[PDB]
């Protein structure tokens, strides 16, 4: 077992706040904001050895990343940014930093009660997206 295993499973989005504003700050265009903002993703998190896989599945896109904690990787995001990503596990929180074009956004994933809470930050704008087990 590992501490990280409280994230493993299949999660469904139950609430979102300020996601349109977060996407605007990231630079997402109008049409993608509208369709992606309507999405109700499931988040599938699995661990096999040192490799963590996180999939976001929705009517908009199916996206999947696999990574080792602390080891940078190239990621194509749902809005088609080509970013350099590093994910670490710091005090029980998965911290995902994406770098591109001299910009940075950080996505934190935390367990709180029976929720998995995703906090997304860009240039002072936060979105909070709350998931529960499927
Ligand atoms: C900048 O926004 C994104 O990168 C993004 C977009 C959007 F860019 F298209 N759409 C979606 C989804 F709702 F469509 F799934 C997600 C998501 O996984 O929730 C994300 C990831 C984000 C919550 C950190």
């Amino acid at each position: 077992g590992s501490h990280m295993d409280a994230f493993v499973g299949t999660w469904k989005l139950v609430s979102s706040e300020n996601f349109d504003d977060y996407m605007k700050e990231v630079g997402v265009g109008f049409a993608t904001r509208k369709v992606a903002g309507m999405a109700k993703p499931n988040m599938i998190i699995s661990v096999n050895g040192d490799v963590i896989t996180i999939k976001s599945e929705s009517t908009f896109k199916n996206t999947e990343i696999s990574f080792i904690l602390g080891q940078e990787f190239d990621e194509v995001t749902a809005d088609d940014r080509k970013v350099k990503s590093t994910i670490t596990l710091d005090g029980g929180v998965l911290v995902h930093v994406q770098k591109w074009d001299g910009k940075s956004t950080t996505i934190k994933r935390k367990r709180e009660d029976d929720k998995l809470v995703v906090e997304c930050v860009m240039k002072g704008v936060t979105s909070t997206r709350v998931y529960e087990r499927a």
